[PDB]
C-alpha cells in the first residue's frame, strides 16, 4: 500500500493498556483489581483466559521498548496500573512507581514520546468493594492519585490521558456487565459513568496545579451510527444510539452538558438524576488540551429492547465482528470538530482483529496492513479540511488481552507466542515503520 | 456631528415599531381585546394610567409614515402584526384586520421598502389569556394557527417573518416578575410559558416551511450583557446565573441544545420538576431558522445578593445613562455579537432593535438629540467592527421610527428618531433621523 | 355554662370541614397540584407561609376523627371532597381518590352520621387553571363533568350534595383581591369567574337531577350582614352598593331573578358589558334546587368612602374574634329573614357558623368559654327565625377542628377540637362538649 | 388436629418483615432500598412484582394490630426498616421512627410482646453505593442504627433482633443473585457474611451499654441436611451442605469461629480471608440473651463433581415452594442446636408453609396448614419433653406478603391477603393457632 503523507506536526505511536500486557500480578506488592476479580470469576471470560502473566510486560518492558525503538516509532501510548500504585487503602506502593519509572527512563533513552493514561479500567478492587464508580469518593481517589503521578513521574511524560473510553467502564461494567466488575443495574451504570466524568475533572484541575508542564486529555471511543432505512423510526433510533455511544460523555466535556433529550429518556425508564450535584458540570467540562478519539468501526441500527429500543445489524468485517468501515472515521471526526472546534485531536486507538497464524517465522496479516491505509487515508483527508488531527496511535504495539474474549483476539502489529513469550514483528508492524521513516 | 460608519454591499438598515405601542385604534374594525388592553386599563399596572387607546393612530397615518420612511430613504421597516386584529375572538379570522396590514404592505412595496414582520410582539389576544395564555400548551397551536395564515394570505409583500420578538419579557415579566401583561407573578407559571412560547415558535417555523412563502424566517431575542461587579467568587457565580438567565435560556434551546443545564437545575431546586417539557419538544423548538434577530440596549454589572430568594442576583445601578437608567456602554455589543456567534456559528444574524431614550424636547421646530446621535454612531462602530472580525452581522434596525407606547413606562420614554407630538398627532423628524438618513445615503454611495 | 337551646324535631345538628383545610398528604395517592397548592407555596402569599401540605392529616387519621364524632354524638358532617384527588390531570380519573372519600363515607354510614359533601371548596385543579381555570367558561363543563361522577360511584353513602362554597371568595377574592387562590387582581376576570362559578352550579344541578341520586342537592353562599355606619344618604348609599356585593351577587341570580341590576350597571360603568352572560345562562343557574346553604360569621358596619375607585365603600372595625370579626347575633336573625324574603319556603340550613378564638390548653383542657357564648347566641337567634315560621332546617358549626385558615395559615382556631399540630393530637375543647350536649338535649326533649 | 401442650413460660406470636408487609416506599422520607432497585430491576423478581404497595401495613397497622388482638396473639415479631430511620447518609429521619413508636404503643394497647429486628435484608441503597456488605464500614454503620433504635423505641420493645438468616443476605444476595443486591461474585459473598456478623456483635456491645431493659439475639435459618445414601461420598457432601448452611454462622456466634474444615474448601475455591481482622471473631461471639431458629424443612444432599463445593439437592410431600414438609427434621435440628448452645435459650422465630390457598364463599380453609403447624408443634414438643430451652414457636407469616423473588406467588400468613381488595381473611389456620393459643 502507498504511503500517506501528513504535515511535520505529525505524530505517530502505538497503544496498550496496563492489565492487557503487563501481566506479574501479585508481584511488588500489586493489589486485586477488578479484572483480576472479573477473570477469576467463572464464565465472565472466554475459556477463563487470565490476566495473570500476559505478555510479561512487566520483566519484558526494556525488550518491547527496545524493539519499538528499532522500528522508531515515534510516541508509546500506555496506562499506569492504578493497583500497582495504590494496592490497598491509602498506602502508597513505591515499588509501583519505581517500575513506571523505569519503563519512562527507556523511553526517554529511546527518544520516544510517552502519552500515560492514568484509568484503563484496572480499579482496585478495595475501592470496588467500597462501591467503585457508585460511590463519588471514587471520584476524589483518582484526583489524588492522579496528583501523585503528576509529581513523581511528572518530567518523564509528555501528555497525560485522564480516561480511556469511559462509556466501556461505566456501562459494559455496571450495565450490560460483560466487562468488570459485572453489574447489571442501569442506575448504577449511569451513576458511574457521571463519576467518571467528574473523576475526570477533578484530575485535569489537579494537574494544572500540579507544575507539570505537559499536556492533558481523555480518550473517548466513538462508533459512529448510520441508520438502517431512510424510514423515520430507523432515523428516530439512529439518533438515541449516538446520543448513547457518542454524546453521553464527549458534549459534558466540550461544556455543553448531557444530551437533554436522550437524557429524559434514560430518565423516564430510570429516574431523575440525584448523582449531578450542582457545580459537577463545570468540574466535568474544565478545559483539557487534547481529546483522545478511538475510533474502530461503524454501526448500522434499526428501531426494536425494553431501555432503548435499539437493535444494531451484524456485519468485510474483523474478527470481533467489526465492519470495516474507513469514511466513519472521516464522519466521525468531521462531527467532533464541529464540537471540539480547533482543539488538538489525537487518534489515541485504531486497529482491527485478524485470524493472526504466523508461518516459516513470518506472520503475513495483510488484512491488517489494508486497514492501517484505509484509515490513513479517512485520517488525511481529515487533515486536508483544516481538522485538527494532531496524531494516531496504532492499537495495539502487540498481541495482548483483549478483556472478555481473552487472548482470542490479536490486535497487535507484533506477534506474541504466548507459550514462549516471544515477539515477532508482523508485515504490519515493518509497514507502519515504513510509514514512520517515510513522514520524516 | 458624527462620522459615517462603512457597512458591506448588502448590509440592511431599518426601523422598527410594535403594533399596539403605535396603532391605536384599539376598537376599530372588529379588533379583539388583547392582554394589554386589560393590562393597561388596569389600575395601577401602567405610569399615569397611559394606555395604548391611541398611541401614535398609525392605524390612520401609515401612509403618512411609510412615505416619510421614503422621503428619508430607509431600505427596510420592522413592524408587528396585531394577533387581536387577526383572530379577535376564539377561531374568527377578520378579514378587516388583514386588509389593514395588506394596505400597508402595499405602501412599502411601492417605496421599495423591505418588510420584516413580526408575528408576536406581545399583544396576546384576551380570549387567548382567557383560556390560560402562554401558561396553557393551547396556545402554541394557535399560533401556529394564525402564523400560517399570515404566511398565505399576506407572504407575498413580506421579504422576512419573525415569530417571537424578546421572549424573556413576555414569559418573565407577564408572569414572573408582573410588570408587564398578563402581569402574573408565580415564577413556575413563567418558566411554563417560557416554553410553550419556544414551542410555539418551532411551529411557526415548521408552518413556514410548508407555508410556500419563500421568504426568511427567525426570531428576535433580547440580551443583557453582563459584567461581575468584582472579581469575588461569589460575583463571579451570580453574573453567571445573570447571563444563563437572561441570555442563555431562549437562544440555547433554539440553537438546539436544550435549556442551560446547570441555571436549569438551580430554577429546579426554586421551583420544582420540569413537568412541561415533553419528548420532541426540544427539537420542535430547534427547528432550523434561517437568521436570528438580536436586541441589544445596555448591560448590566451584576453582583450577587442573598436577599433574592430566587436567583440571588442584584443589578447596580448605571452619569452615563439614558431616561430608563440603562448604562451607554457600546463594547458589551461587540463582545455580546462575539459570543453569539460563538454559539450561532455562521446563522445570519440582524440587529433587529438598538437605540435609546433621552428627555426630548421640540426647541425652535425640531429636536437637537445630540445624545442620541453619539448612541447609534457609536453602537454602529462597535457593529461594523463585529464584522472586520468575520462576523456575520447583515443588518441593524433602529428602535425607534417614531415615540411610542413605552409599555410600563408609557409615554414618558422617546425612543424614535422621529419626534411624535400626541397632542396633535404631528411628527417631528429629530437630528437622529436626519443622520440616520445620511447613514443611510452614505452607506448606498460607496464604491 | 349556658342553657341549651330547643329545636324543631327533623333539626339536623353537624360540624363542617373542608378538603384541603385538613386532609394534608397532598403528594399521597396520585392527587394533583391545586390552586392552593401552588398559591400558599408562593412566597408572601399565605402567614408565615403556612401552607396544607400536613394540615390535620385527615388523610390519615379519618377514622379517630369519625370515631370522636361518633363519640361526642354529632348526627351530620359536612366536608369537601378534593377535586385534584378525583382528577388530577386532563381526562385522568383516579381510583385511588374516589376510594379514599368511599372510606370515609362508609365510617360515616357505620356511626349513623348523616353526610353532607361539598363539590368545590376552592381547591381546583391547577392543570385547570393552566387552562385559565374560572375565567375559562370551559370550567364550568369540566365541574359538571367531575360532579357528575361523584354523583355515580360515591351517590349511595351520601345524603345531600353542595355544588360551591362561597363563591363570593372563589370569584372576588382568588380574582379581584387575589388574596385567595390563584391570586389574581383583575375585577373584569372576577365578575367572569364569578357567571361561570354560578354557570357551573347550574350544569352540577341538572346533572344531579339525572344522576339518580335520590338525594338532596343545594349551594352554599356565604353572606355579611351590612349595617349604615350613619343616616347621612351616602352611608345609607354605600351600605346599599356593599349589600348587593356581597348578599345579593349570588343568591338573587340561584333564586331565579337576576344579577342585582342597579349594583350591576355600576359594575359595568367601573370595567364594561358583560359579554360572558350568553343567553340561557341566567335559566341554568336558576336550575330549582332543593335547599340553600346559609355561611354567617359577622356583620360589618358599612362608610361612603371616595377613595375606593371600584364600589366606594369602608367597613368600621369592631367585642369580637381573633379575626377583627365583630359577634352580632341579631345579624344573623336579620339575615335569615332578608334570604327568607327572597328564597321563600325553600328549605334553609346554616352550612357554617363559628368564630377564632386565642385557644390555649392549660392542664390538658381549653375552657374556651367564649365559643360558647358565640354558638349559644347565634343558635338563639337561629331559634327565633324558626319561631317567626323560618324554614330554618339545620346548623353545621365551622368547624369540627382547628384547621388551615387560608390566607391567615394556622393562627386561627375555628374547631371545636383542639389540634396541637407537633403530634397531631386532638383535644375537644369546651366548646366541643357543650355543642355535644346541646345535640343530646335536642335528641331527649319529649315531643 | 389436637392442641398441643407447652409449659406456662411458652410464648406464641407470628413474624412479619418490613419490606415484605409496609409498602408505601416514598412515603415520610424512606429512602430507596436494595430491594427496591432489586424489584425494579427487570427479570430479577416473579412477574415484575415488587414491594412498592405489599400489604400496606404502613396504612393498615392499627387493622392489623387489632386483627392480632381479636385472636389474642401473645407476640408479634417485626423488621424496622433501616431506610426509614436512615433515609440517606447520616440524616437522621424522625418520620422514620415516628411510624414505628405508634405500631409499639399499638401493641403495647393491645397487651402484645414486640420482638424486633434490625436488619431483614432491606439495607438502604446509599449504604449499597458504598459497597453494602461487602464494605466493613457497613457493620459500623448498622452499629449506629442500632444503637439509635434502642434509645427512641427501647421502652415499647420487649426483646431485639439484630439480624436476620445472613446466609441469605450474604450468599444469596452476594453469591447466587437471586436476592438484593443480586451480585454473583463467591469472595464479596463470604466478605460480606463476616461483615454481616462482625455487625452483629458491634450491635450486641452497643446494646449491653445501650441502657435498653430486653434481651438481645440473632435469628438464624437451618436446612438439616440427610445425605443421599450411606456413600461415603454422600457422607462428605452431606458434612460440607451441613457446614455451609447451618455452622458458618452459629458457630462464629457460639464462640468457636469459622468452621475450619469447610473453611480451608471456601479458601481453596477462592483464597485466603484476608477480611478476618483479628479480634473480629470475639466481637462477633459477644454473648447474645437468645438464639432464633427458622427452620422450614430439610435438605436431601448427594455429591456432585458444582466447582464450588460439590453438593446437589435431590427435591408428593412438597408446598409450593418445593420444600419438603419433614417434622422430625426440626426435632432433629433443635437437639443439635442445643448441643452448640447449651441452655441459651432458644425462640423458633420463622416456621411455616406456602400452599395455594383459594378463598371461596368468604373463607379459606388451608387444612395442610393446620398439619404443618401442628406437626412442628409437636416436634417442638419433644424437644422441650427432652430438655430444651425452647421458649417460643412463632409462625410465619401473619398475613400472606412479598415472597421477595417469587412475588406475590407464595401465601406463608395465617391471614388472607385480597390485594386488590387490601382485605384481611382469616385462614382457618389462624383459626386453629388463635385456639392453640388459647388452649395452653
Ligand atoms: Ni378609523
Ligand atoms: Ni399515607
Amino acid at each position: 500500500r502507498e504511503f500517506i503523507s501528513f504535515p511535520q506536526d505529525f505524530l505517530f505511536g502505538t497503544a496498550t493498556a496496563s492489565y492487557q500486557i503487563e501481566g506479574a500480578v501479585h508481584e511488588d506488592g500489586r493489589g486485586e483489581s477488578i479484572w483480576d476479580r472479573f477473570s477469576h470469576t467463572p464464565g465472565k471470560v472466554y475459556q477463563g483466559h487470565t490476566g495473570d502473566v500476559a505478555c510479561d510486560h512487566y520483566h519484558r518492558y526494556r525488550e518491547d521498548v527496545a524493539l519499538m525503538k528499532e522500528l522508531g516509532i515515534p510516541a508509546y501510548r500506555f496506562s499506569i496500573a492504578w493497583p500497582r500504585i495504590f494496592p490497598e487503602k491509602g498506602m502508597k506502593n513505591e515499588a509501583g512507581l519505581d517500575f513506571y519509572r523505569r519503563l519512562l527512563e527507556a523511553l526517554h533513552e529511546a527518544d520516544i514520546r510517552s502519552f500515560v493514561t492514568l484509568y484503563h479500567w484496572d480499579l482496585p478492587q478495595w475501592l470496588q468493594d467500597r462501591g467503585g464508580w457508585a460511590n463519588r469518593d471514587t471520584a476524589e481517589y483518582f484526583a489524588e492519585y492522579a496528583s501523585l503521578i503528576y509529581e513523581r513521574l511528572g518530567d518523564g511524560i509528555d501528555a497525560f490521558i485522564t480516561h480511556n473510553e469511559p462509556w466501556c467502564a461505566a456501562f459494559l461494567g455496571h450495565g450490560f456487565g460483560v466487562h468488570a466488575p459485572g453489574h447489571t443495574d442501569w442506575r448504577e451504570a449511569f451513576q458511574a459513568a457521571h463519576h467518571i466524568l467528574y473523576s475526570h475533572g477533578l484530575a485535569v484541575q489537579a494537574h494544572r496545579a500540579s507544575s507539570h508542564k505537559g499536556q492533558i486529555g481523555i480518550t473517548l471511543n466513538f462508533t459512529w451510527v448510520d441508520a438502517a432505512t431512510d424510514s423515520a423510526t430507523d432515523q428516530a433510533a439512529a439518533e438515541v444510539s449516538h446520543a448513547f455511544n457518542n454524546r453521553w460523555f464527549l458534549e459534558p466535556v466540550a461544556g455543553r452538558g448531557y444530551p437533554q433529550e436522550f437524557q429524559q429518556l434514560v430518565e423516564q425508564r430510570i429516574g431523575q438524576f440525584d448523582f449531578v450535584r450542582q457545580g459537577d458540570l463545570a468540574v466535568i467540562a474544565e478545559p483539557i488540551d487534547f481529546l483522545g478519539i478511538n475510533f474502530y468501526t461503524r454501526s448500522v441500527v434499526a428501531a426494536n429492547d425494553a431501555l432503548f429500543g435499539l437493535r444494531t445489524l451484524e456485519a468485510n468485517r474483523t474478527e470481533m465482528g467489526w465492519e470495516i468501515h474507513p469514511d466513519s472515521l472521516y464522519r466521525l471526526l468531521t462531527w467532533v470538530q464541529s464540537v471540539t472546534g480547533q482543539l488538538p485531536l489525537y487518534i489515541t486507538e485504531n486497529g482491527a482483529a485478524f485470524a493472526d497464524e504466523p508461518v516459516n517465522g513470518r506472520v503475513e496479516d495483510v488484512r491488517r496492513i489494508h486497514y492501517i491505509a484505509d484509515h490513513l487515508e479517512a485520517a488525511k483527508r481529515f487533515v486536508d479540511a483544516g481538522g485538527p488531527l494532531k496524531g494516531y496511535f496504532l492499537w495495539s504495539f502487540m498481541d495482548n488481552f483483549e478483556w472478555a474474549l481473552g487472548y482470542s483476539k490479536r490486535f497487535g502489529m507484533v506477534y506474541v507466542d504466548y507459550e514462549s513469550q516471544q515477539r515477532l514483528v508482523k508485515d504490519s508492524g515493518r509497514w507502519f515503520s515504513e510509514q514512520i521513516a517515510a513522514h520524516k
